[PDB]
DNA sequence: CGGCCTACG
DNA sequence: CGTAG
DNA sequence: GCCG
């Protein structure tokens, strides 16, 4: 019944399984900070086969049967379904490590090899680093001033704001060109930890360059706390509030028409949606997948889309709109 | 036994 | 390494 | 951790 690939099923945004899925993810991560992708993985394809499910799992035997479930990831479900708590859930939750590793993993310019480092140091306060400065690049550092505004949901009103001021901007760099929102918020997402826009114009090749003239016109309005020939920018920026600023995450990409449906794939997500897209694309077709394009590697030829839908279909897929992507 | 997404900055 | 979805 |  239930498909093994996250891409071969729909996922909505409101599901019926949040406690399970939780539990698991909490898993998930632990496992990522003590350096294991596969369990990372194979715990987040769990919850995420909990998200496609119709109803609450109310018993054991509804998991019989289910994907990535096995031994370990069921134990977790029926300990919660008998008892309301997970022991390893409620272990990894409370322990230093764990608490440290997710505080400084979430700063931007931090991942878990340098968080695992800091660690091993000593480390376990935002306040520690920031009283050894010279340990830290200017990513990092930008990462850690604006830790608290960055800490706060992102909104709509957030995003409506700023795409107006990148469509400004865009409009001004390059006539024609336009902006689409990408990330969690194209999926229904009315919260989030950044905004992501994918940058284009309709005659293939007139973006060359578009990115770093964006970027000066938004800089000279003061729009730009940090940033950094590119096509990706991962920006702060200084968005004006009521008498006041917040600073805000943004993502800017750049793509040429070509390669326009592929990135929009890529970068609306979810981030497991894609990794399992690519992973079936592969693995499943023979083809290989990412936000430039659709390569079959025998023929040596790429797949021209026009759109999602043109991608799904040929990797045999049943088309998902955004909104049942969130794997 | 090994794979686990696949790029750019 | 970090970043992204 | 799960699976091809
Ligand atoms: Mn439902
Ligand atoms: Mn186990
Ligand atoms: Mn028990
Ligand atoms: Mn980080
Ligand atoms: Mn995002
Ligand atoms: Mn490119
Ligand atoms: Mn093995
Ligand atoms: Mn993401
Ligand atoms: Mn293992």
């Amino acid at each position: 019944w239930m498909p093994a690939y996250a891409c071969q099923r729909p996922t909505p945004l409101t599901h019926h399984n949040t406690g399970l899925s939780e539990a698991l993810e909490i898993l998930a991560e632990a496992a990522g900070f003590e350096g294991s992708e596969g369990r990372l993985l194979t715990f987040c394809r769990a919850a995420s086969v909990l998200k496609a499910l119709p109803s609450p799992v109310t018993t054991l035997s509804q998991l019989q049967g289910l994907p990535h479930f096995g031994e370990h990831s069921s134990r977790v479900v029926q300990e919660l379904l008998e008892h309301g708590v997970c022991e390893e859930v409620e272990r990894v939750r409370r322990s230093e490590r764990y608490q440290t590793m997710k505080l400084f993993t979430q700063i931007f310019g931090v991942g878990v090899k340098t968080a695992d480092r800091w660690y091993r140091e000593g480390l376990r306060t935002l306040d520690d680093l920031r009283e050894q400065p010279q340990k830290l690049t200017q990513q990092q550092k930008a990462g850690l001033q604006h830790h608290q505004d960055l800490s706060t949901p992102v909104l709509r009103s957030d995003v409506d704001a700023l795409q107006q001021v990148v469509e400004e901007a865009v409009g001004q760099a390059l006539p024609g060109a336009t902006v689409t929102l990408t990330g969690g918020f194209r999926r229904g997402k009315l919260q989030g930890h950044d905004v992501d826009f994918l940058i284009t114009h309709p005659k293939e090749g007139q973006e060359a360059g578009l990115l770093p003239r964006v970027m000066c016109r938004l800089q000279d309005q003061g729009l730009i706390l940090y940033h950094q020939a590119f096509e990706r920018s991962f920006c702060i920026f200084r968005l004006p509030q009521p008498g006041s600023w917040k600073a805000v995450r943004v993502d800017l990409v750049v793509a040429p028409v070509s390669q326009f449906p592929f990135a929009l794939l890529g970068w609306t997500g979810s981030d497991l949606f894609q990794r399992e897209l690519r992973r079936f694309s592969r693995k499943e077709k023979g083809l290989w997948l990412n936000s430039h394009g659709l390569f079959d590697p025998e023929q040596k030829t790429f797949f021209q889309a026009a759109s999602e839908e043109d991608i799904f279909r040929h990797l045999g897929l049943e088309y998902l709109p955004p909104e049942q992507r969130n794997a």
